[PDB]
């Protein structure tokens, strides 16, 4: 009854990831600890060269590890941003301190957009067994089957060390006072119910309730293409191919937005959601909010990612199905 923790790296506020070690001797890999999926996956040595992705990433080759026993099931993972596909294997992942014998997919068809823009290599999901493709007991549920942790919970800090995950606890030197929690909606997904999105100080989006996937594996707040299309229109931002945008001098006047989450209002001012890489006019800055249409059944939902976890430290509490936000630091 212990509390370990993963130091995480921050790349440009859009990508936070960490280290695990698959295999004996350890084969390291950078991975994203994702609360919105539930598989572990690392590119394979079998990943044919044609995947511009696979050739440019660190990749697993069982060949070198005493403990790799194996199974060969094809599994196919349909993340909301692409698909990846490979078979799955057995061996040990040690995730920051804890070693466990895990099933992970070794991927192979691994599509360029977007895996070619990713500094990480794999993904370690931390969602419920309800969406483990292949219905395979997920890494968090194994740290807890050989249960060593203090509380069977974990929390994410994403810095503005790039950030940290704490297994079994909450480093209470990275937040200001007491998480307020929110019990779940479904069980099976880290999704909470959001009742009302506001800008300025009037509810403009989401008045008869909407859903919210809290997703550590996402860079920005995302919303369905309609709703973001109106969110931006009240912010006055402008579209430009990959993202809404507004010219850097107007930055500190774009109004604040407040996600009504559970009991209090999570307010994000423009310094929080705008990449003020220059307060000047003439260049025009990016907004950290994006349209994404997550498909049924998890979605259609807003998904609050890194733009949000960065202002609120987030504790995901398995034991009694609550997520709990507490102000940053
Ligand atoms: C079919 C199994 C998955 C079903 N669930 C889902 O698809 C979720 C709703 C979404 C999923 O959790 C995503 N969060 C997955 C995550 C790996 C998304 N990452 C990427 O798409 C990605 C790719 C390239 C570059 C960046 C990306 O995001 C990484 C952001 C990490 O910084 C925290």
């Amino acid at each position: 009854n212990t509390t370990s923790s993963v130091i995480l790296t921050n790349y440009m506020d859009t990508q936070y990831y960490g280290e695990i070690g698959i295999g004996t001797p350890p084969q390291t890999f950078k991975v994203v600890f994702d609360t919105g999926s539930s598989n572990v996956w690392v590119p394979s040595s079998k990943c044919s060269r044609l995947y511009t992705a696979c050739v440019y990433h660190k990749l697993f080759d069982a060949s070198d590890s005493s403990s790799y026993k194996h199974n060969g099931t094809e599994l196919t993972l349909r993340y909301s941003t692409g698909t990846v596909s490979g078979f799955l294997s057995q061996d040990i992942i040690t995730v920051g301190g804890i070693t466990v014998t895990q099933m992970f997919g070794e991927v192979t068809e691994m599509p360029a957009l977007p895996f070619m823009l990713a500094e990480f290599d794999g993904v370690v999901g931390m969602g419920f067994i309800e969406q483990a493709i292949g219905r395979v007991t997920p890494i968090f549920d194994n740290i807890i089957s050989q249960g060593v942790l203090k509380e069977d919970v974990f929390s994410f800090y994403y810095n503005r060390l790039g950030g940290q995950i704490v297994l079994g606890g909450s480093d209470p030197q990275h937040y200001e006072g007491n998480f307020h929690y929110i019990n779940l909606i479904k069980t099976g997904v880290w999704q909470i119910q959001m009742k009302g999105v506001s800008v300025g100080s009037s509810t403009l989006l989401c008045e008869d309730g909407c859903l919210a996937l809290v997703d550590t594996g996402a860079s920005y707040i995302s919303g369905s293409t309609s709703s973001i299309e109106k969110l931006m229109e009240a912010l006055g931002a402008k579209k430009r191919l990959f993202d809404y945008v507004v010219k850097c001098n107007e930055g500190p006047t774009l109004p604040d937005i407040s996600f009504h989450l559970g009991g209090k209002e999570y307010t994000l001012t423009s310094a929080d959601y705008v990449f003020q890489e220059s307060y000047s006019s003439k260049k025009l800055c990016t907004l950290a909010i994006h349209a994404m249409d997550i498909p049924p059944p998890t979605g259609p939902t807003w998904a609050l990612g890194a733009t949000f976890i960065r202002k609120f430290y987030t504790e995901f509490d398995r034991r009694n199905n609550r997520i709990g936000f507490a102000l940053a630091r």
